[PDB]
């Protein structure tokens, strides 16, 4: 080994979270493994270094989850592994170099209310190179500290629950909105998720009837975290709003929200930071509290990228 925990700086350490020498049989194999945080006190994730085999690795995801495993182990996993409401800490996709965390920012783990386990999912797409039966140890090295950080990263997940897409309908809009009523968050990156019917997903902060884009992306592109130009402050009274556009073309019956590939999802993951003393690591919106606000949604919410 050397070990999974290594020192760095004065009072920091690194957790190498790798696959334990896997060799996948079929292509488009999803493997998971997990590791425990080696301290029980409050600590902060302040960086991620991808250690991926450009050969065969399509994507990696790191979740703050709560799935203990034996130190050798790995297993077949799918999208729902850490639920509905998965706390993604890091995504990596081939051909979408991800973005660093902003200076002073880290994810708050351990303690009485943080994650004690990290779960890593690695997608092996093209398995040409396992012709030869070598073991792959792809993954992420995570820079941890016990030194309090002034800014705390979190995730605001917007998702639709009761959308229905009729067969052959060229356009169905799944709309999501909630008023924001916390201390200020600063949005710096976003990720979108639909299945194959999704055409475009967009999210906005609306303040005083004025729409500010957070992000807009094709969900059929690599589902990584994309940066936000300038961060968007969201603040008490603001409304977060999102629209996924679906088509029914090429379907025979209606499509509902669900986990399988013949079902659909509309998820927008908004990654933010907050000042340490007011911070929440996770918020959720599953409602549409301001449906009529969508009269003024920019037209490009309905235009595929
Ligand atoms: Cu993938
Ligand atoms: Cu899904
Ligand atoms: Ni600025």
């Amino acid at each position: 080994t050397i070990g999974p925990v290594t020192p760095l700086d004065a009072s920091d350490f690194a957790l190498d979270i790798r696959m334990p020498g896997v060799t996948p049989k079929e292509s488009d194999t999803y493997f998971c493994m997990s590791m425990r945080l080696p301290v029980d006190e409050e600590a902060f994730v302040i960086d991620f270094k991808p250690r991926a085999s450009m050969d065969t690795v399509a994507h990696m995801l790191l979740f703050g989850c709560n799935m203990p495993s034996s130190t050798g182990s790995y297993w077949f996993c799918d999208e729902g592994t850490c639920t509905d409401k998965a706390n993604i800490l890091y995504a990596w996709a081939r051909n979408a170099p991800p973005t660093r965390l902003p200076k002073g920012v880290g994810f708050r783990v351990g303690g009485e209310t943080g994650s004690k386990y990290f779960v890593l999912q690695v997608h092996y797409g093209d398995i040409s190179a396992f012709r030869d039966n070598h073991k792959d140890c792809s993954g992420v090295s995570v820079h941890l500290t016990r030194v309090p950080q002034p800014l705390i990263a979190g995730m605001y997940l917007m998702m639709s629950v009761d959308t229905v897409i009729p067969p052959g309908e060229k356009v169905v809009n799944a709309d999501i909105s909630c008023q924001y009523k916390m201390y200020p968050m600063h949005v710096f990156a976003y990720r979108v998720h639909t299945h194959h019917l999704g055409k475009v997903v967009s999210g906005y902060r609306v303040r005083n009837g004025q729409w500010t884009l957070i992000g807009r992306q094709n969900p059929q592109l690599p589902q990584a975290f994309y940066p936000v130009e300038h961060p968007v402050d969201v603040t008490f009274g603001d409304i977060l709003a999102a629209r996924c556009v679906f088509t029914g073309e090429g379907r025979t019956e209606a499509t509902h929200i669900g986990g399988t590939s013949s079902d659909e999802m509309c998820n927008l993951y908004i990654m933010y930071y907050m000042e340490a003393k007011y911070a929440l690591s996770f918020m959720t919106c599953t409602k549409n509290v301001a449906p009529d606000m969508f009269r003024t949604i920019p037209a490009e919410a309905n235009i595929p990228i």
